[PDB]
């Protein structure tokens, strides 16, 4: 029986970072600088901070009671609040106007302050527990205090925000050890004061029946899934992909492939990402950008030479535009790297007949991309604002058929969201880059046309994990995530065509190490 | 306290449609016929009741023991039969298996009976009997006779009910529930078992560390519609119904929504991106919480395959879906000054069997003109079925403006395994209170058609929505509509000598077992 688990002593901070770079839980340790917060407010880590420290649960408290005094051989311990224990600097740093903090038992550690408890010894406050009425006992810090309470293993949860932004720092959260404490929840991802942040969990390591009544009817070893199967609260928006994963390893459907590869299958999912809060690339591996980008770029030119792809290092098509492939395509009199009426060509083109990758098409075909933009500008109300890459008429001249069937827009309130349909979807390679790509394209369409953006949904119809990488994304699903990035355009652009490269820019992104998902 | 509170007495029955319109609760009534059950087995529902009656929660007995203790000064549960449903059941099944068999006579003492069962002479000597036993729950089996004096003398706590949604002869019958003793307060998912539907409902006499965590979790969390204006929907327990799906997304958007206006005037509460899912192996969701008639949405459809663009076919079989599509007014306001009238131009059938063609007049022969993308999809499910290309679109871009009107049905596409064919349909804009319910019923008739024309079962129809949105002039039907309780769901059956998609007709069509609450205006 340990001490902490009789007192429920718990660890509460808030960790920034500091100035191939590997990361890590470590990543995340900034606590403070000259004696005060390493950022300026972040208002939303400052209200968990209060919400955690305050809440109480009156009806819990009798069962608390009850194993404190059988814990300190008594019969008792002779309105419920919580213990909050600072460090002396740490109570110097807080504004007056602050203190003591409201509804909390206040206790000090110091050794030159003289009478809200004041104790001069850890083993004082073990003493100042077992005589008071309290719900939990809580140490908020700061550096010295987590430290030797960290050591002599008097802590049983750390409730961690991990904020995602580098300060200069002057103290730090001490490594907390993977044998010792283990991760058991991650929480949404928000923005505040200009940064994202995310909130986990360490720990030490009659309508009842009928439910079972209405579920009468109800080579992948989940063991494997130690980690994934071991988290409580799952809430980080990555979890929306990756529980996707693992619900086609559990009970996707084997089928075979034109590779012969083989896949697991299964048909029709949703995920939402909520652009005003963070950028969604997956942190859980590492995600090159440039690429992605350039073919955007090379879309909205309406582009169909792959030659200009491949001059600039972006391999993405390259294999599509081999006479080989043009040939099993039947595309027997296609040049190499002409990609046919794809993307670029529908989006600006829907209609024109295709000649050649070097024709002059200007004002020839349906220009759907500047049509949507205008009707987010005139008619933010229509239903009617979609784009559609699936030419029914040009599928079989295309090098393949578009995966990104069609995108719709929708405007409530100055903001913008984005539904795409994507028919055939590669969760282990495909997938990762594909939510990237079009949350870029929501906020490039929402800056041009002065919103904001909002969600991006994506729906994938045929969605399929590769036998080849069932290995690599086991190992994926046992990493947790880490609080997303930011994505910032420059804001000199208002037209969709006047962006270029170097008009992008990832902030803040923390991520596990690469995969070959092969 | 009650006596049925102490002693956990519930009843469960199964219950047909017996043969004499109206739909209500007391559609479902039908318990027996000669003595025996109204069907063959139904084998589901057997599943059910023996999972029900033998389940027990060996911690929970501590605390029943407890109260049942107070009341008067392994484990299992305890099941009373009258007399004459125990001689309906086969010898083999007899006594229930791991249960405490209880019998009600008076012709028939102990010296009647091999089996280890309890005979009791009347109602009073069971609560007795109950007093001194061990057990969990006490489930009340039938007959008639012993549901209506149980019912009577209030000793009935929940009715276990399963709704079988079929027709038979019956001489004995379930009592009339008093809806004001006793109310629906869960259903269940809708099943089929032998060739029939049905539902279970239930009436009602009328490291917790981890939980401070999810508060913790839950630090940072519209519409002036009344609470108490969903008191039926708000009151069930568990929704599982698949009616639920679109009830739940109604709900939604009346309290989530976003008001905006609409090129109709009319302005609408709008959500945006949603999916159902519905398995066809199971039933055909048609809804029930209001009347539905499909005889125009199959005509629709027939004419859609047939890549027909003349409203006045339609309009000659008294089908009216297109008809302000079509007039003088409505073509000009289109700019369609030089369209005939009911002449609706390059819509879905046009698409569906000639998509890229050059559209000329609704009389036009366009024989081998365009692509034939529903052949292309047919024969795609039958040679290459794990294709991740079958695709039907009917958004040709192209053509929009030559539209009547674009379409709301953008794509389907299909998915096969295993000898069985799913299909998503895509949906950019959605009439929750009028034109979903026909929607989801014409994508899931046309599912059917290609399963079968391909020689494969249909599985899964799943409707993707995405500019979703209430009418404000429907909002008070809704609400109605939302406070009724769903039915156990029809079954579509179809002509199984048809083989090719365009040899269709619409007598080739059943509906079966509907059964729905009363039709509703949406508006006024
Ligand atoms: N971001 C976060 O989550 C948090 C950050 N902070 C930041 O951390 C910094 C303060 O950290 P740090 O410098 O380590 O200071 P601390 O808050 O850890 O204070 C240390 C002091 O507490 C007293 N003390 C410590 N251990 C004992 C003991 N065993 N017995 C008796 N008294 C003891 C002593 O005061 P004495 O001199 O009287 O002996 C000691 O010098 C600030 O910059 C602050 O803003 C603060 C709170 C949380
Ligand atoms: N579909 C369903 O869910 C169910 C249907 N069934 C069907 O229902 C029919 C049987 O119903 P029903 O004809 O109403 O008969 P019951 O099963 O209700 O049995 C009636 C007999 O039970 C005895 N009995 C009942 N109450 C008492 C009492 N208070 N004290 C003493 N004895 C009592 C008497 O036996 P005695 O004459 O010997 O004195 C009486 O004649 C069959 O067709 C059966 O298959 C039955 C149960 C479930
Ligand atoms: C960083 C919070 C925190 N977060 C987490 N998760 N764990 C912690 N243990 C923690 O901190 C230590 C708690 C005591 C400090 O209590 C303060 C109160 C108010 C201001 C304050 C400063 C500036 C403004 C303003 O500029 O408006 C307002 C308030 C600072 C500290
Ligand atoms: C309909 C059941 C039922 N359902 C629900 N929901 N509540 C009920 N209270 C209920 O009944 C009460 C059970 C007493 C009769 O228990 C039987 C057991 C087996 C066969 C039996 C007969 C024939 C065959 C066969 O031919 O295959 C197989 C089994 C009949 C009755
Ligand atoms: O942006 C893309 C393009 C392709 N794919 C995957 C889906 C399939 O695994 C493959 C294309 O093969 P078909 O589905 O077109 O046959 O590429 C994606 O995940 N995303
Ligand atoms: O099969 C159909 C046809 C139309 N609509 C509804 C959606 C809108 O309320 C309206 C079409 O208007 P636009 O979205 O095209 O503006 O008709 C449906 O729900 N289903």
């Amino acid at each position: 029986e340990q001490v902490c688990d009789v007192f429920d002593i718990y660890a509460i901070c808030a960790c920034c970072k500091v100035e191939n770079e590997v990361f890590n839980n470590y990543t995340f340790r900034g606590l403070g600088n000259k004696g005060v917060l390493p950022w300026k407010c972040i208002s939303l880590d400052m209200k968990y901070f209060r919400a955690v420290t305050t809440y109480v649960n009156e009806s819990k408290y009798e069962k608390l009671k009850y194993k404190r005094c059988k814990y300190l051989n008594k019969e008792t311990v002779d309105k419920l609040q919580n213990v909050v224990v600072m460090g002396r600097t740490n109570w110097e740093s807080i504004p007056k106007k602050f203190k003591p903090l409201s509804n909390r038992i206040n206790v000090i550690l110091s050794r030159t302050l003289k009478k809200v408890y004041i104790i001069n010894k850890v083993e004082d406050l073990i003493v100042l527990l077992g005589k008071l009425n309290y719900y939990k006992c809580f140490i908020l810090g700061g550096s010295v205090v987590y430290q030797e309470f960290l050591e002599k293993k008097l802590i049983k949860k750390i409730y961690f925000t991990r904020i995602n932004s580098t300060y200069e720092c002057d103290v730090f959260f001490p490594e907390i050890n993977e044998n010792e404490y283990q991760i058991i929840s991650v929480s949404d991802v928000y923005t505040s004061n200009n940064t994202t942040l995310d909130f986990i969990i360490y720990k030490k390591t009659e309508e009842e029946d009928d439910f079972v009544y209405f579920n009468f009817n109800k080579s992948i070893h989940p063991n494997d899934f130690q980690i994934y199967n071991s988290l409580k609260y799952k809430y980080h928006p990555e979890y929306q992909y990756l529980n996707i994963i693992y619900d086609i390893m559990m009970n996707g459907n084997k089928q075979s492939d034109r590779t012969g590869v083989g896949v697991l299958s299964k048909f029709g999912y949703i995920m939402k990402f909520d652009l005003s809060q963070y950028f969604p690339l997956l942190t859980t591996k590492k995600l090159f950008l440039r690429g992605i980008i350039e073919e955007l770029l090379w879309f909205i030119r309406g582009e169909t030479n792959g030659n200009t792809l491949l001059n600039k290092n972006v391999r993405i098509w390259e294999a599509n535009g081999t006479r080989e492939f043009l040939d099993n395509r039947k595309l027997f009199h296609r040049e190499v790297n002409d990609l046919g009426p794809i993307y670029g060509f529908q989006w600006r083109h829907f209609g024109a007949e295709y000649t050649n990758m070097y024709d002059n098409y200007e004002n020839k075909g349906v220009d759907q991309l500047k049509n949507i933009i205008n009707l987010i500008k005139n008619d933010p109300t229509s239903r009617r604002i979609l784009l559609c890459a699936w030419n029914v008429k040009d599928l079989d001249q295309m090098a393949l058929p578009p995966c990104h069937i069609l995108c719709q827009f929708y405007v409530f309130d100055g903001k913008l969201s984005c539904i795409m349909y994507q028919r055939s979807c590669d969760l282990g390679l495909g997938v990762p880059f594909n939510i990237a790509s079009y949350s870029i394209f929501t906020h490039m369409i929402a800056q041009v046309c002065n919103l904001q953006p909002a969600q991006f949904i994506h729906v994938l119809g045929n969605a399929h994990v590769y036998n080849n990488h069932i290995d690599s994304l086991k190992i994926q699903l046992n990493r947790i995530p880490y609080p997303f990035p930011t994505l910032k355009l420059n804001p000199d652009i208002k037209n969709i065509e006047d962006f270029t490269i170097s008009d992008f820019t990832i902030q803040n992104y923390v991520h596990h190490e690469k995969i070959s998902m092969d």
